[PDB]
């Protein structure tokens, strides 16, 4: 099983026609230089899981701009696939109006980069990608077809990192916004496995 | 890597602290039960003991769904069980019930695809494996970051209920929530309920 | 450039999810023996020539399957977009319902093998080949993509290849149900090359 | 199964000594820069199909010329053949005099940059070839032995070829000069497909 | 450059289609055995040398049989050109009826056997080979295009090869039936050399 | 089964050590520039066929050179030995004094290099070659062993040549110098066929 | 991954992080030039013979240092590992306080490197190694697991190098300082043996 | 830099020529199953140091033989050399009296196997190995050329791999008969660990 | 530079044509076998040193037969120019009077087999062999073209060989039949080095 | 079986240490340059024949020092094995003073050179090279083990290739000084082949 995806180094490149506030734009991973951006591959438009990870995200998409974080989705879909699911009511299973961009794949090519293409099924599992303001890759989720993503794990995750990036403590098991950090050296991490324990 | 979520999670058999013994444990010993298998970087460092005792003291949890946790790093055994020797005010583990394998050779990190070839440690790599052996779940973390109990937790329960029930979970899904018959006019008894 | 489809050799066997009266059903080249098959590769769902020669074929369907002719459509879309598109309105550019199956290729590994698969666009050109009954491929029509394709001229050529397996003769230039036909033998075709002229 | 032909890339270029007005002559794709041609082959001089298709062209010549585009048709025989055949009265399966082009392919080279050789007979098949007046491949048209093809089809093709050149639309299946077209997005489409259903 | 022809050995197999006595027919190497055979390719039907060549050996065609040797001529041209060629009269630079076989090579497998393919041209040049009632290739004469073969030195090397495998003796420059021959031994050649000198 | 000499083409270089008029003398080919060459192999000094055709071609050798031609003979044989056997009488079976050049290939590049080395013997067969002034290879004759070649057509060969080489017509089957030659044009050549039938 | 360690060779180029007096360092191979170096693995923190080893050499690190000599010590364990078992008491088969490095090869670079590392257990075996001045590596000590190495030997080593170096006389078996040498000269060697004997 | 001795793993197989007794007779690793065996190589007879450890080894073979140890010595030398050098009086840097076997490797394969060889030298270095009664590898002592090794220190290791062999506890630092030895277990250890400090 | 030809093994197999008493017969390796063999290649048939080597071997043959030795010459010339030598008077330079087998060796296999073979000449260099009755190489002689080889020590080595088959002892620098010879042993040798010193 | 000693070319370079007037010194090939040089190979020291070839060329050293020529033995023994034989008496095998260079090839790289290394036996055979003042290879004598050289027939090849060097004109078999030469030409050789016949 082949990837370019890896962690700490820079989030494969990928560049493609996205379906942005009801038009057709070309998009760049460089677009999104200085911020963090959560990048996800979701199977198949006009299916399951799919449209409630997709609404989720964008829904809340203020819980992340707020913290200078973007979010766009991709999956194998065209375009115009896109934008019809997106003019599909949400009660009938369409996303209906969006705010988060909407990426086309047909060539397989992006998903590829990022390991997430599957051979055998012709779409992507469920793959998540927390890439950061230099564009290196911190974080990886990678889920099996039934089983959607949390909006809320990610939000924790991308402030875990952020709060990483800016302080140089590191964050424990379960970390979340006021928690106890640790100093990551001997000595240093006595502070906090004293105080805990 | 060797790891592929939907395939057979990638056999490994070792050395692990079991019970402040050395046991050897394989993979295959956990047939029949959902596991949450985890790599991390190194013992006597700062997120990984915070992460084996998270997991460690919630362990009823997940044991009581059929559930069991393994950790795994490239350290010793021997240096797992002075890790355990060491009180948790001092960074150390203390007494545990999860089983810490040992992977000097690198073998089962590599064929996890969690080895760090320029730091001879792996990040924070878990994986989760249902009854039959099948791979259902990679989350990999980079090292200043520690994982969640919590989504862990979820996760297993989502997948058991798919498992179960074949409707499929939505984000954030969590015990009590709706589910999708996963068919085009199936699905709209989630689609029209929910709006 | 390669591909696997030959004239005057088996057609490439394909298998794959299809949409068949609304409903997802496997299908395979084989369940078409004993038949003529017009098998034709659109671009896109949701887009603009490639409705109109589905509902083409598809409202003069009768006239094919009067003549042992079955007609199924390929795309690398997804059997849930498909459906979606089908319960589209043709006022929107929509299918309505449908009597020829529509299949789907994401994989890309049917196009790819019928030599449709266009590798910096993602999907197929408008490829359609004509596969007689004993499953053997006689005819290839492909077009560029802004240039639908014509129900007329494929039925002449069906009826045509159907004339020509059934008889000693072969098909001049344009010819269609009564015209007249040439016995390919030095001394036999000068019937007709000397009746008109 | 290899080939150079690609739709939507520059047509293999290709030349050779040619039957014109009763003489040998040089000829070259390039030749034909700045008008559409239609590119055909066919199997065999002195055999049955082909003399039609060869006539049919050429008696209906200007109705390619008064569009801007000219007909070369070629086969595996010799210049020499080529002639003796414009030599044969049509009665006894000839041509007669001919206006179009008669290229001459002994080595095969060219055939099999178009992917219309056949290793087991020794000749072509029934490849017809329509490219624009930049040289760029547009439609491939392949027959097997027993079958001729369509004056009528091919100049369809061509001015349907030349209207989405001009225009920037797109034309429908069956299109013919007159019909409705489709402006290619998803809102522009609306006027089509509302106004014929 | 490469070939199957070699001088001592089995010529190469060859089978094809034949214009025989006005009527298609398959033909083989091996229905020659038990016969001297004359085997000459020529470069094209409906040139200059060429039907000279085969009307040559076709009018003396009896001074051949009547030593057991048969003659087939061979070109890269169809049986239908062949036939064609046949119902030209002479006059006009055609065959009239011939009573030789002619073999078609449209493949040039044959040809390229034989080593007598011009690569660069598409056709032979004038390649003449004697095979013995074994099989055994005995004798190969090349020409250039613009020069004839001789009948009367291809009947002089038939003879004296027959001559050679009746008689224990050996068949000097110039020998024609009724000339001295050599005893192929140190001793025995002087019968022969001290003779003449 | 390989070789360089290729009709048509420059006739593969050589050079060596020769016997000239009793003397060793280093020989090429480039040396018979601006001359007609028959150059010559034979199997073996001091045996059976072999002197008779040295002999043959010697002892006519103005006959050549009063149309420009010289003559050269190849074997595998040593100078010493070519020089020895000139020595030998002719009622020996030797060849007497020689005014045709001996080259000597001891080393078997020359007789590899012109296709008629035989492996399994270790030496030549009896093959001729006709290179023309412009040292292009012209004509090829091999044959077997037992049978040797014949001056009188070889001569009606390179007459043939240097006669097409200045008109620019070609030579019929069995053209000697003069016969009726045929203007090599579709048209021009009924001048030939019309008179001749 | 083969060994590069060669004696008479320069000594493989190590760098890594090492615990040296209670903190993390970068140590380099090349650090050590101008003065013997020992080298040595051991197997893994925390277990039985290794302890033992570091201490034997540590306790009588004077010894070394009188003759310009410094001591490093390496296994597969992490820095932070080092640092624990420093921080164990020796009671406990801990190390306590430490003047040698303490360098960590978590990769197994450098163990490959020095053809020390076991494939099937993931650690060293017990490796020493005694470097020159000049980085040139004089000495390879290679023990299975269950055996302690000698520090009295590892001296002795030591000095009989640098005696070696200073005088170039050679040093018997069993040479300590005061004992006898040889000039190795067929010669010079008798006032060795001589005197002995 | 490569070899087949591996410590942990049987010895590399070998069998030769050597010198007992004074006499030659093929000496072969087998013969020495069943007891420990200390296999030395030594540079070059009739040089410097070689004799030294020769007669060190040699002149206290009892204390190797007191512990079912036998020991063999090789160099690149002939067995011709190898007698001539005992038959030398040790005053004149010969062997003198002797009792170890003084194996030849005249093809330097043994050399090679054990991977001692100096390929710039064309002789061994001073390589000695520790094998045990089941003809396990278990010690390698590499010397560069100018500095001899110790009988005392390969004793010392004998008298180590027997104990640990024999009562399954190993042995630290510099232990030597008598000494205390541990228990490899976390808790056994401390035995050890307490009682020294 | 490569050969098959290696002392102490088998000499390498041939076969082929040799003049024998005037007659042309097959010739094999192993038609020597139960006797000695010196077998011998020489350059070139009509040349200068050769001619010598084969009379001064033959002249004397006796002195080889009567110890059970034969002697048999080859070089690259035919069978053809072997017998025409041998009728040559001596005092041209022929071989007059001959006992001795001439091998012929046109295809060079055997003297490429031996080693001898001379790529820039395609003749042998001065190549002798002593082959025993087991067939055996023995000694190899090979001399560059200017030198002759001596009949004198091919019989001493003859002798030497047999000799020391025969007794085992062997034979000193220069022995001839009543010459003392050695004991191959380190005491029996003795009894020569003191007898002579 | 290879090697790089080819005669007519020149002489594989070598270097390496040889005694010298009982010292050690490095000498080349190239030293010889200006002279004739008799370079030979013996088994090994301390063995039977090789010390009475040693010798015997030792003893007679000033016959070739006198025709400018000298002498180098080579065998794969050290130049301390050689020095030590060197100091054994003749009456024990030894060599005693000598004034021929005994070069040592410990790593066989000048024995594999001149392709007289035995691979099974670790030592060469019996191999004599002749070497010309301009370092070209001129003759090869291989001997089997068992059976010394000669200097007598060693001498005698000096000077003939020295002679034929001087000299037009070649050696006959047995040739010593004052025998006769042959003038190496056709003419010229009849004076020595009239005159001795």
């Amino acid at each position: 099983h082949l990837s370019k995806a890896k962690i700490s180094k820079p989030a494969p490149y990928w560049e493609g026609t996205a379906v942005i506030d009801g038009e057709f734009k070309e998009l760049k991973l460089t677009d999104y230089r200085g911020k963090y951006l959560v990048f996800f591959f979701y199977p198949l438009d006009f299916t399951f899981v799919c449209p409630t990870e997709i609404i989720a995200f964008g829904d809340r998409l203020e819980e992340f701009r707020s913290i200078n974080t973007e979010v766009v989705a991709c999956s194998v879909d065209s375009q115009f696939e896109h934008l019809a699911w997106i003019n599909t009511p949400r009660r009938q299973g369409g996303l209906g109006p969006i705010r988060i961009p909407l990426l086309s794949d047909l060539t397989h090519q992006i998903s590829k980069d990022y390991g997430v293409y599957l051979e055998d099924s012709g779409h992507t599992l469920r793959g998540l990608f927390i890439i950061d303001d230099k564009g290196i890759l911190r974080q990886i989720t990678l889920n099996d077809l039934p089983v959607g993503r949390s909006v809320d794990e990610t939000l924790r995750l991308v402030q875990a990192f952020q709060y990483t990036d800016k302080h140089g403590e590191v964050c424990p098991a379960g970390w979340k916004p006021g928690s106890e950090t640790i100093i990551p050296d001997p000595a240093g991490k006595l502070k906090y496995f004293d105080k805990l324990n």
